[PDB]
């Protein structure tokens, strides 16, 4: 895409040890299946392309860029070595969405709901074996 992007997080790593663990595959098998293919999930899906959203700013407000494309590769590429890591990465993608857009705006409705999903999902991560 355009060198006015950023490069995406990275999926592939050789030097980072990686684990599969049940907390993992219950992230992929369960939380993310459930918020990729919700009603909202389209703007999450993939990296923001500032330059086709006309948002010349994006990337000077958000430096720790991640979106569920990024996430859904992490996990189906085994890139993880905890739930933890995963976790955060979700986290990092809504509070993303928050610091950038308004209170009121589609875009946080949008990302409220899926939170609230996986908030739910998260709950019952099950314990480690
Ligand atoms: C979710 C997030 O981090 N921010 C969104 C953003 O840049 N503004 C949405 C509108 C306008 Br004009 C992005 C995902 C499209």
């Amino acid at each position: 895409g355009s060198h006015m992007n950023p490069p995406p997080p990275e999926t592939s790593n050789p030097n980072k040890p990686k684990r599969q663990t049940n907390q993992l595959q219950y992230l992929l098998r369960v939380v993310l299946k459930t918020l990729w293919k919700h009603q909202f999930a389209w703007p999450f899906q993939q990296p923001v392309d500032a330059v086709k959203l006309n948002l010349p700013d994006y990337y000077k407000i958000i430096k720790t860029p991640m979106d569920m494309g990024t996430i859904k590769k992490r996990l189906e590429n085994n890139y993880y070595w905890n739930a933890q890591e995963c976790i955060q990465d979700f986290n990092t993608m809504f509070t993303n969405c928050y610091i950038y857009n308004k209170p009121g705006d589609d875009i946080v409705l949008m990302a409220e709901a899926l939170e609230k999903l996986f908030l739910q999902k998260i709950n019952e991560l099950p314990t480690e074996e």
